[PDB]
Formats: C-alpha cells, sequence, structure tokens
C-alpha cells in the first residue's frame, strides 16, 4: 500500500489528502523521540523506541506547552499564529508530506517553525505542506521542538538541564530522516533545512555546529540568523534566568539540583505564568528562554566560528521582509494600535528606542536617534513611526543577518539573497505595519494557489515562483533553471553583494543590502558600547 | 576744506578718490594707538598720543608682522590675500571712506577683516570701502589689529603679555570712531561692526565682551562666530604654545620675565619663522596665536555666557558660504591639488578626518567617518572629496555658527540669517573648491560694479542688493526697506529658523540651515568626546 511505511522505527500508517483537485500522501504525527516528561523535563531528549504493529499517522500530533497569545481574541491575524491542537509535553513528532506515485529518491524540505523560541506549531494551516510537496514534487517535513523553558532552560554543568535541549530535539528529528526518509522516497543526501525568525536562526545554529552538520546538505534562512541579539544567551544570563524562574514559583534555590526537582514538579502553565518575568530589561524583541553559547553546542563564541569558517561550507538561500519590526512595537511599544494609525510623537519615538536597544547606554541611546531622526521634521509622526519600524527590524533581524551572509560567503560555495516587500492583498493588519514578519511564508507553502483564500493572480504567479525557486535551490544549488529564458537571480558575492527583490513586479537586482545602517549597527555602535 | 578734519586727537588731511565716474573722501592711515614696538611687544595697547600740525592721511599705513603665504607665487587668487604694504609692528592705524558732500550724522561701518588671527590686512584691493561708501552713503571704517605672536601670545597672570591684546587693539580703534567719527560725519550711536572668519570671530568677541559692548550698535558676522573651535584656546594652551614658542628660538624658559625679554628681543621675522611649531597637533583649520579665555575680556567659558545671556543685545545679521572647507584642504590635506580635480580615496579620506578633527580618539574619527560616507559608493572619488569638505566646513564654520545664532537669537532683539551660494564668474581657483571662504567679501564690497574686473551683469545686480542689505541693516536693523516690493528677508526666529539664499537666482527661503549636521557637531560628538 502506498500509505504504509515500512521505517527503521516501525511500520506508520499515513493518509491520502486532497490538494489542488488532487491527492497525496500524508504521514503525520510521526514520534522521532520519547516523550520528554516527569523526569525527563528539560533533560536533552533520547531516540524513540520501536514500536511493533502500525503507528496511525493519519491525524496531526499535539503541539508543545507554550504561552499563548490572546492579546486580541478572535482575531485571524494572531491567532493563525497560536497552537490549533491540544498542547502536551509529549509533542515531539514529526509530519511527512509525499508525492503521488511515490518517488524513488527525490529532494527532501525540512521545515523548522519559528516563534522566538517560546511558541510554535508544526501543524499551523500556513504550514501545510501538501501544496508544495505536490507542486514542487519534492518530499516535505516538519518537526517539532520543544520551547519556551521546556526546551531552552539553562543551568550549565547540570546534566538535568544543560540548556539547547530545543535544539538536540531539532537534531534528532533530523536524524531520523536521514536514517529513515529513504522508505518514504526522498534522499537522504539532498535534504535542505529551512526555518523562519526562531526556525531561521536555529538553521543557521546547525550550520555552525559540529553535531549538526553532517545531517543535511542545502539550507534556507527567512529572517532570521544565529547572530542575532534575541536568539541566544550566555551561560551566565541563562542560569541568571533559571534561577529567577525558579524564585517566581518559590522554589528552594540552594543547589542546581533543589531548583530542577522543584520545577519538574510543576504543572506546565505554572512555568509559562511567569516565563517573561525573568528578562533583564524593560525591552521589545526580547525572548526568556534561548539557547545558550555552552561550549558543546556551539564549540565557541559564534563570532569567532564565523571569522574562522568554523562552519558547514554549502550553498545557502537567505533574505528578509521589509517590515520586520511592526510586530513587536505593536505588541509593546507605547503609542502603537492595531486601529489607528499609529502616528508616533518624539516623546514615544524616544521611548521605543530605549526599548529596542535595551542594553545601550545614554550615549548609545543617542547615537541611534539621530541615525535614525530627520531632523529638517522631527515631530512629523509619520516619519518616527517608520523610523521606530526601521530600528527594531534592522537592530533585530536585517543588519544580524547581512553580517552572517557576508561572513559566511567568504568560505562558502555559494549564497542567494532575496529582499521580500510585497504586501499580500488579503492581510487583516493595518497598513502601517507593511510587510510583517512572517507574511512570506504562506507564499513560501504555496497557500495563494487556494483560490477560497482570497489571493490575486499576481499573487498566485509569485508563490509559484518562489515555491520553485525554493525548490530548485533545494535540489540543485541553485534558485535558477539551468537553461531557463527567465530572469536570473544573481549569486551573492563578496565584491558585488547582489540580491533581488521578491514580489509581483518585474525583477530587480540590486546591491548591499542596507548598508548604511548595517555598518552602524555591525560596525559602530558594538564599539561605541564597549568603549563607553 | 572738505579733505581737512579736526579730531581729538588732532587735525587730519585726506584725499580725494575717483569712484564709479564720481569721487569721495578718503583718510588713510589715521594712528588710534602708540605704536607696540620694543617693550611695548605683547603688552596692551594704549591710545595715541595727540599731535600738533595736520596728519597726512592720503596713503596707505603698513600691515602688522605677519606670516605670508608663498604656496602659489605669483597666483593672484592667494596673493591677493597677502600684505600689499610693507610690514611692520608699527601697524595700528585705520582707514576712513566718506561721501561727498560730507555726511552731518550718517549710519558708519566698521569693517574688521579675517585671516585665522595670524595674517590679514586693512589695504587689500578687496577691502576698498569706496564702492561701499558710495553707493550707499555711509561711512566706512576699517580698522587694523595685531596678528599671530604680536597680538595673540598669552601668559596668563603677567601684564606683559596677558593676551588678548589683538581684541584691544580693535576695540581700542571702535572707542576712536566713538569718539571722533561725528567729525567726519558719521552717526556714534549708529555704528555698525562687521567682519569675515576671524574678523566675524572677532565681531562676536565684542558681543560677548562686557568692554566693548558700549562701543557699536549692531552687527555682522561672515562666516565666523567666537565659538569656533580654532578662535581660541585656555589660559593652559595658551601658555603651553608660548613656552615651546620661546623653545624653537632657544629662550631661557625659568620665568615669564625671562621668556618675554627673550622674545622682545627677537627680530619680527624669528618669531613668524617658527610660529606653526607649536601646534599641538597634526591639523587643519587650527592656528598657533589666537583669542584665550582669560577671564577678563571674556568673564567666563563662551558657552555660560551664551547660556545666560551674558552679552550684548541688539539685531545681527550673519551667514556662512556653501564650501568654507575647500581652501584648508588644498593647502594642508593629502590628495588635493590646484591643478586636478582632487579625487580623493577611502585612504586620504580616512587621512583627512583625522586632520580635521585633530582632538578626536579613535571611537570619534569613526563617528565623523561613518556620518559622512556613503557606504552604497564609498570608492567614489568625488563624493569622498566633497565630503571631506563638508567635514572641514561645517565642523570649523557652519555647525558653531549655527550654535550661536541659535543661542543668541532667544535673547536678541532681530536676527538676520543667509547662506551665499554663488560661485564668482571670474574665479582663478579651480571649480572642486566652490564657493570659497572669503569669496562673497568681494560682493560684499562691491568690486562687482567695476567693468574691469570682468564680473557679469548678474553678479553686478547681486553685488548690490547685498550691499543694500548690509547697509539698510547697519542703518535700521532690518535689512529691507520698510515699504518695498521686493522679495523679503524674513527674520530667524528660534521657532522657524527661517533663511535664505544669496545668489542670482530668485530669492528663497529655507528653514534649519544643514540641521542634521549641525545636531551630530554641536550635540552628539561632543558628548561622545565626553563620555570617551
Amino acid at each position: 500500500s502506498e500509505l504504509l511505511v515500512n521505517t527503521k522505527s516501525g511500520k506508520v500508517m499515513g493518509t491520502r489528502v486532497p490538494v489542488l483537485s488532487s491527492h497525496i500522501s500524508a504521514f503525520l504525527g510521526i514520534p522521532f523521540a520519547e516523550p520528554p516528561v516527569g523526569n525527563m523535563r528539560f533533560r536533552r531528549p533520547e531516540p524513540k523506541k520501536p514500536w511493533s504493529g502500525v503507528w496511525n499517522a493519519s491525524t496531526y500530533p499535539n503541539n508543545c506547552q507554550q504561552y499563548v497569545d490572546e492579546q486580541f481574541p478572535g482575531f485571524s491575524g494572531s491567532e493563525m499564529w497560536n497552537p490549533n491542537r491540544e498542547m502536551s509535553e509529549d509533542c515531539l513528532y514529526l509530519n511527512i508530506w509525499v508525492p503521488s506515485p511515490r518517488p524513488k529518491s527525490t529532494t527532501v524540505m525540512v521545515w523548522i517553525y519559528g516563534g522566538g523560541f517560546y511558541s510554535g506549531s508544526s501543524t499551523l494551516d500556513v504550514y501545510n505542506g501538501k501544496y508544495l510537496a505536490y507542486t514542487e514534487e519534492v518530499v516535505l517535513v516538519s518537526l517539532s521542538y520543544r520551547v519556551g523553558a521546556f526546551g531552552f532552560l539553562a543551568l550549565h554543568g547540570s546534566q538535568e538541564a544543560p540548556g539547547n535541549v530545543g535544539l538536540l530535539d531539532q537534531r534528532m528529528a533530523l536524524q531520523w530522516v536521514h536514517d529513515n526518509i529513504q522508505f518514504f522516497g526522498g534522499d537522504p543526501k539532498t535534504v535542505t533545512i529551512f526555518g523562519e525568525s526562531a526556525g531561521g536562526a536555529s538553521v543557521g545554529m546547525h550550520i555552525l555546529s559540529p553535531g549538526s552538520r553532517d545531517l543535511f546538505r542545502r539550507a534556507i534562512l527567512q529572517s532570521g540568523s544565529p547572530n542575532c541579539p534575541w536568539a541566544s544567551v550566555s551561560v551566565a544570563e541563562g542560569r541568571r534566568r533559571a534561577v529567577e524562574l525558579g524564585r517566581n514559583l518559590n522554589c528552594n534555590l540552594n543547589s542546581d539540583e533543589e531548583l530542577i526537582h522543584c520545577l519538574r514538579e510543576k504543572k506546565p502553565q505554572e512555568l509559562i505564568d511567569v516565563e517573561w518575568n525573568v528578562l533583564p530589561f524593560d525591552s521589545i524583541f526580547r525572548f526568556s528562554f534561548v539557547p545558550v553559547i555552552d561550549g558543546e553546542f556551539f564549540p565557541t563564541s559564534l563570532e569567532s566560528m564565523l571569522n574562522s569558517g568554523n562552519f558547514k561550507k554549502t550553498q545557502i538561500l537567505l533574505g528578509v521582509n521589509k517590515d520586520e519590526g511592526s510586530f513587536f512595537l505593536l505588541y509593546g511599544a507605547p503609542g502603537f494600535s492595531k486601529d489607528s494609525e499609529s502616528k508616533i510623537s518624539r516623546e514615544d519615538f524616544m521611548s521605543g528606542v530605549k526599548l529596542s536597544v535595551p542594553h545601550a547606554n545614554d550615549l548609545g541611546l543617542d547615537a541611534v536617534t539621530l541615525q535614525y531622526t530627520d531632523w529638517m521634521d522631527d515631530n512629523n509622526g509619520i516619519k518616527n513611526r517608520d523610523g521606530l519600524d526601521d530600528i527594531v527590524g534592522d537592530h533585530n533581524v536585517i543588519c544580524p543577518l547581512m553580517h552572517f551572509v557576508n561572513k559566511y560567503t567568504k568560505f562558502g560555495n555559494g549564497t542567494y539573497l532575496y529582499f521580500f516587500n510585497h504586501r499580500a492583498s488579503n492581510l487583516v493588519w493595518p497598513e502601517w505595519m507593511g510587510v510583517i514578519h512572517g507574511y512570506e511564508i504562506e507564499f513560501v507553502f504555496g497557500l495563494p494557489l487556494v483560490k477560497e483564500l482570497n489571493y490575486t493572480a499576481e499573487e498566485e504567479a509569485l508563490s509559484r515562483r518562489i515555491m520553485h525557486y525554493w525548490a530548485t535551490f533545494a535540489k540543485t544549488g541553485n534558485p535558477n533553471e539551468p537553461h531557463s529564458q527567465e530572469s536570473k537571480w544573481p549569486l551573492f558575492t563578496t565584491k558585488e553583494q547582489k540580491f533581488i527583490d521578491l514580489n509581483t513586479e518585474p525583477m530587480k537586482v540590486h546591491q548591499r543590502l542596507r548598508v548604511q545602517m548595517c555598518v552602524f549597527w555591525n560596525q559602530f555602535l558594538p564599539k561605541l558600547l564597549n568603549a563607553t
């Protein structure tokens, strides 16, 4: 049977699913690790024990325990990101979409969801891999990993909560793909991992971490890189936050054993209710439990790894969205509202800057403010709003990704860069937010090809182009068709630094994506904060 | 006789001079102080003793002892600024141009020449007051004052070389005008002092200094202000430079008396030959002997005087030229040449920045470089050249004058600001230098009205407009004609900050002259250098 697959862990039974008036096979909820519950909480994952009989993989698995956004009850714009299944600590499963008839040895794409390392699900409607697997004829895999304290509580030095266990979950799912995808028609020597935001940062971390490098061939990073200021902390800050978490739950703090044991007795929701109270500063775009530079997963600091070429050398395709910051300002910066134009005063502007660069002394806050203010029109509410939007996006996403790409390209075997600047016509978020963080995802997964969702014809065409770029890159290491007549996505080189825009207009090639600001955020400010 | 005038110091005999096919009276070389020679060198000036008989004032006086530019022998462009008369320490004289028939009580304008406090003459062809006195019917006075070490050697604490004696010379000439101009037809209650560069800085210093305030009514400052980074030094740096001067001439340095006495035995040219060896840094736009914040001429620091309104409150008219810095780069920055386009490489650019902001640490040099570099085209030779030009002008002239104007306007009784951006058609300097430092002077003195000099008809019209603005402002405190139909030069206010361009095109009003850069140079950088 096409729906029956015998893997090294046991037999699995999938289901047939309709897609664009056709069909493909789907294997949902395949377990790749033992349930991280009880004494296993905070612990590194262990391989799932083989099972007898047939595993029923016809329905989505549970979603990991996580914080749930309720800032806009009922609003589709934010609820489309919330868990759509029962949450449970028993959440390490993966999903596979296989073309029909089943391929013999085709390209594999493994999706790693984003969510700031504190949220995310592989089962969201925007992550349905059936469209992409069908249209491009690839085996699509989406995995899951523990988030928040459950996946990133770090008490370096103890084996009970080492940290980075969330990244080990991903690695474990990748190990399973490497060992079993051949039975689903996938070629294990041609797997591309791709993700967005925290997922993009995760992809970059597997490229850096020695233990993950041999598990995949190529990589795609969307709006996220390993060196982002929010993607990781030191072992000291990790330790400091773990202890403060324990203090909010009145736990014994005399020893690691004491704390860990007390945290393992708490119900999942009890840790989630106080998870945000451990941040060191009043801030925006900063999360509590994230990866930590431990000396194991990451041999040394990320900057030294990037300078010495200590990372997997292969081809990579990456880029960012035009307005990465508007989402974090809406939820946490004074002056912004979902139902108004959010024109910002001078007052709130400087207030926003303090919230965006929390680690900066007063001289630094002034450097930023000067770099983003137009003194010929300083009380222009619209310029201050967009100025704050640029700051958040440049500092948190764009400038960090440009640093990575320029460092990587010196040792890589091929780089392709994009700038997504098309605002979907059916967006429910206000206009001032622009090309929002995470909204390029729907084009990558082909949601525009389904009429009932209400996209324009040019948006459907844009989705096919992107799907074909991502898939062609996954297969060959070059998003361009060998002998095509279409416009060519030039290769990003240390010298020219070319990149393309991604929208419904005729392709246009550019150079040095936001260099002015990246030099400020990657060279000047760090130096200023270090000297003063 | 129209050419004979009886002043409080004695009788003076002038001469009749032709001007634009007409005539006026000129009284040249009238002494206002005792010759500062021998034991009087470095000493404060003393009033000229009255004389019997008639003083022959038909020819120009000698020029003060000064450094002479020889970088371009024969070149009119630079030699038009050199002394055109025999140099002598006996140089404290003034010149007066009086309309014919002699007025009864008309407006007076006193010119103070520039030259970085190390050079300058009242007898240069560009300073001939006959055109302006004739065309606007005003009594025009140009004075002289000691420059270089002779006028600014400062050994605070000793009465033999207190410092600022060069400013006291100017004040003395102003005292004479106040006490005697009535006999030449001038109204002593309506005297406007005006000057360019060091002269403009001098005018601003008389506005600040308690002892000079009652000697004039209004003031005009061209490309120079008292708070410029080159216009003054502390008593400590003054002392340090005086001692180093003595060391270059192998003088006894055990005591002030010892040093001073040794310096008074030196020939004038001996001090001038080593005057440039005392600068603390390798620099551009910095001069050896300049005014010093002594606690006498200047009660306290200039910044505190400006903040507390401790200065003469009246009307002022001031502005700058578009390219104030090109002159100092030509003479002292690597890469620039008089006979080439001077396209500058990255190398020489950063080399120029180090020379322009000598007092800056490495973090500061980086702030400047980032603020003036276009990272999308960093090796563009023309952008680096103009970028260096802007830096020198903004830091040394424009941003300092904008700080002064904004501080003054809060307590003044009327401010008028201009931006001169017309490059004379007959300039002998290369094109890359643009609207050069000091070349608005020829329009103020009406040189364009004389055919044989070769200006265009629109330049002659521009000169009359400027002469009428300066003169009308001198008479009433407003450059605009009461009921005119011509375009109005708006008043500069703290709120709107309006200013006008000055060229051959229809007047245009603007706002916030180079604010972006002025905020960088007046608020951010000082803070950065103070914290680091």
